[PDB]
């Protein structure tokens, strides 16, 4: 079909790379996971109740937080209905069902409530406190305002129409390493490991021989491994050094059909630079030209060869029970692995075990791999047992080679509610590299989880374009994702998305077309190419990507502008194109090169999960974790927080360009933008909480040395920080910045004391206290992010700092002492570190 073979091109254009091009494949693999994918995709297509797809209600099954009780009248819950202009108020109890909120207007004075200026239905049997669009309102003060209209059509969505054993053989397993050569330039080896999650099976080598261009061996590496022992989700992982490492390139010992990798073999190798993600990859190198490749050598006869309790002491109980209790970063020795097998299914009963218990495992043993099979069928407790995301994501880890011990995690996260899976969904998609293989049951699950609701599937859309936009290494297996995905949101989605590119791939050329100039002359062009891009280019609307419930109108040029940045972002403002807008505020987005904006994603995600953590104990620590959608490499945009300066700048009005910080300044800007001094104190209440929560959420990232330029505040008092990558994405301390500027506001002086301090410390010691009780999701989280998305920091030595910090170990009172002492740091320090930074930052 034309139709069906332009469709193709479509989907191609909205990847982002072309998935039908077998090029840099050696192998079927992704042929084989379309073709895999077909199902699930036409299954959860077929399950989902067309109408409650087509309104998509963003809805959670969460209590009610104290926050937003405390902040009620008298269970009245405020609603404002508009049509034509006719607005009108209803008494509301918040168990109201919003199917009965119209048994309530039919009579008590068929169609939907849509919210006012936004694609947000309140749909479906669901109490009404359970939307997420009511929480946000109780929390900001604000009328919940919606206009009656029509549900949209779900035929508007409708998708476009489709139609011998391994175990038998001793001998010692080996590789033929015919040799190397890259087109252009020594000693030089070739390294052989035979690996399983991260587990090195058996190592071998070839004679250093001199580096020519072209340099060969016909040598037979023998390992000690027998074929009959070699586990599902093996590497053969190639590498050349000289001591120093240059190239790497991968290949599963066993494909996705079972069989016993045979034939002739030539990999295009990945280079180094300057531990991650990118040294797991199954994909080789696509630029020919330029990389470095390996030819090999696999047996090949006849020969498709496939692949098919008691008592305990009490000192080995307590140093059992130890071991499990011990963090996800801290190591086992030997004796530890040796202690968890022997002892395995007394190890079963704590699903918290889990990780330990099947990383001592002897993976490179056919006997053990089929006892810890028989281990896995007594999963009861584990299936029981209440689901632990952090205990679920440290089985999707680096760690984890088998699928049926990542399967387990997979099965874990099925009773996850939509809600849940957007907090997890940008991590879940970066566990997707540490798959062996392209089709998986998190691949599957990822899929299941966007085709079945709008949201999830929207961000699940950018995260993976993001991915396949800048990822050599991950983008194949990322393009079949997207492509299964894209074939079954509907057309409705399918169009939606086209404007979306066509918009943001306009002005991304726009963006760096800007940046070809380093001024009045810049003001010009800007405002003229927005011009250009206004008649018959940008259609017009689109959704907003970091909000998909926004549509963004026509570009209101007189607001736009180039900033005064080294890499000169642009700030673009759009009108909101929706009428029933209850307002005229523009829409505010950055676009800019330069910022490791996938960096800035990681962190305000961790952000989000730290602000739920806090949500399970009545506390809001106000945090403004921005929109930020990566797009590419060193590109995104970014959503601008309205009616906010930076510390920096609000410094540089009343001493300008110094350092002569004046501790009197941020509260006197305050009471400048304040309208009453009812305002003011609640614009000083929402600093002590804004600062208290990055203060924490920073020290324990360990991002908290920040610069000046780099932490904003609202003029209604909400402090944050920004450019997340501009730290450890290219890095005297302080802990966090709690300066004299700060602490002026909260009503201290240097070294004195006042209620909204006390305060302070209350709310960063519950915080702080909050936060190591999820020590090991923090750990998990913070450990897949540095191995995903921080090019270079790894080492591990960046990792086990979050340990530091988490004082993992420690009782309460210990970790509470801590906190209070790294409080004093700042209080020790005051301008010490801010001067070094504007000495640095500013001058050199
Ligand atoms: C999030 C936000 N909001 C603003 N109002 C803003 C205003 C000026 C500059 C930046 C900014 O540079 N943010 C970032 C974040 C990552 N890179 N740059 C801003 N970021």
């Amino acid at each position: 079909s034309e139709e069906s073979q332009a469709f193709q091109r479509q989907l191609t254009a909205l990847i982002g790379y072309d998935v039908t091009d077998v090029s840099n494949v050696h192998d079927d693999e992704l042929e084989f996971t379309r073709r895999g994918l077909v199902t699930p995709r036409m299954a959860e297509v077929a399950s989902r109740d067309p109408k409650l797809y087509a309104m998509h209600p963003w809805v959670t099954s969460k209590p009610l937080p104290e926050y937003l009780w405390k902040k009620i009248a008298n269970n009245c819950i405020f609603i404002v209905i508009h049509r034509s202009t006719t607005s009108q108020t209803i008494k509301v109890s918040p168990d109201d069902t919003p199917g009965a909120i119209l048994q309530s207007f039919f009579t008590k004075m068929d169609f939907v409530l849509r919210v006012c200026g936004r694609d947000e239905y309140l749909v479906g049997e669901t109490p009404i406190k359970n939307f997420q669009w009511v929480r946000h309102c109780l929390k900001n003060g604000e009328e919940i305002h919606v206009v009656l209209d029509t549900p949209p059509d779900p035929a508007l969505d409708e998708v476009r129409k489709e139609e011998v054993s391994l175990w038998d053989c001793d001998r010692k397993f080996r590789v033929k390493i015919r040799g190397i050569d890259i087109p252009v330039l020594l000693t030089v080896f070739v390294e052989a490991n035979i690996q399983h999650g991260q587990q090195v099976l058996c190592q071998r080598r070839t004679s250093p021989k001199p580096f020519t261009e072209e340099v060969l061996w016909n040598v037979w590496l023998e390992f000690s491994i027998k074929i009959k022992d070699l586990p599902k989700g093996a590497l053969l992982n190639l590498q050349i050094y000289c001591v120093q490492l240059l190239y790497y390139v991968n290949l599963l010992l066993i494909d996705h059909r079972f069989l016993l990798r045979r034939g002739e073999y030539v990999l295009h190798m990945w280079q180094i630079s300057g531990f991650n993600a990118d040294k797991l990859t199954s994909a080789t190198n696509p630029d020919k030209e330029n990389s470095m490749s390996i030819s090999i050598l696999l047996d090949n006869y006849c020969h498709p060869i496939a692949l098919p309790r008691a008592e305990m002491p009490n000192q080995l109980r307590k140093q059992l029970e130890a071991i499990i209790a011990t963090d996800p970063l801290n190591p086992l020795t030997a004796e530890d692995k040796e202690l968890l097998w022997h002892f395995r299914y007394e190890s079963l009963k704590h699903p918290k075990a889990y990780p330990k218990l099947f990383s001592s495992v002897k993976w490179g043993q056919q006997e053990i791999v089929a006892k810890t099979y028989q281990l896995l069928a007594r999963r009861e407790v584990w299936d029981q047992s209440a689901l632990d995301v952090g205990l679920t994501m440290q089985l999707l880890d680096c760690n984890f080679s088998d699928e049926n011990v990542r399967a387990i995690a997979v099965q874990k996260l099925e009773s996850l509610e939509d809600d849940d899976v957007l907090h997890y969904l940008l991590q879940l998609v970066q566990a997707v590299k540490f798959e062996p293989y392209h089709d998986s049951a998190l691949a599957r699950f990822l899929l299941k989880r966007g085709l079945r609701n709008k949201r999830i599937g929207h961000f699940l859309f950018w995260f993976l374009r993001s991915e396949i936009a800048q990822s050599r290494h991950y983008q194949q297996r990322f393009a079949v994702i997207l492509e299964a995905y894209l074939r079954g949101c509907g057309t409705a989605m399918l169009h939606d998305f086209t404007q979306q590119v066509q918009v943001i791939e306009m002005l991304q050329k726009v963006t760096l077309d800007i940046k070809s100039l380093s001024s009045s002359q810049v003001i010009s062009q800007l405002k003229q190419k927005l011009e250009n891009l206004q008649n018959s280019q940008l259609p017009e609307s689109f959704r907003v990507p970091y909000d998909p419930g926004l549509k963004a109108g026509a570009l209101a040029i007189e607001k736009c502008k180039v900033m005064a940045s080294k890499k000169k972002p642009l700030w673009l403002e759009f009108k909101c194109a929706d009428p029933t807008a209850l307002s005229n505020e523009t829409i505010g987005i950055i676009f800019k090169h330069g910022d490791d904006l996938r960096q800035d994603m990681l962190i305000l995600q961790i952000l989000r999960i730290m602000e739920s953590i806090w949500e399970t104990e009545s506390l809001d620590l106000c945090l403004l974790p921005y929109g930020c959608i990566s797009t590419g490499d060193k590109i995104g945009m970014i959503e601008i927080v309205k009616d906010a300066t930076t510390i920096a700048k609000i410094q540089q009005s009343t001493v300008g360009n110094t350092g002569a910080f004046k501790d009197e300044v941020l509260n006197h800007w305050l009471k400048e933008k304040s309208p009453t001094e009812e305002k003011f104190q609640a614009a000083v209440e929402r600093f002590v909480y804004s600062c208290a929560g990055y203060c924490v959420a920073t020290f324990v990232l360990g991002i908290g040395d920040r610069h000046n330029d780099n932490i904003m505040i609202t003029e209604t008092g909400n402090l944050f920080h920004i450019d997340f990558g501009h730290i450890l994405g290219n890095y005297e301390r302080v802990p966090f910045v709690l300066t004299p500027d700060f602490l002026f506001v909260m009503g201290t002086s240097g070294k004195k004391t006042s209620p909204h301090f006390q305060k302070f410390q209350d709310i960063c010691v519950k915080a702080y206290l909050a936060l190591r009780h999820h020590t090991n999701l923090l750990i998990i989280l913070f450990s897949m992010m540095l191995m995903t998305g921080m090019p270079q920091l790894t080492s591990k030595e960046d990792i086990e700092y979050i340990r530091d910090a988490l004082t993992v170990g420690k009782n309460e009172e210990d970790a509470k002492k801590y906190f209070l002492d790294q409080i004093e740091v700042c209080r020790d320090k005051g301008w010490t570190v801010q001067f070094n930074w504007f000495l640095h930052l500013v001058l050199g």
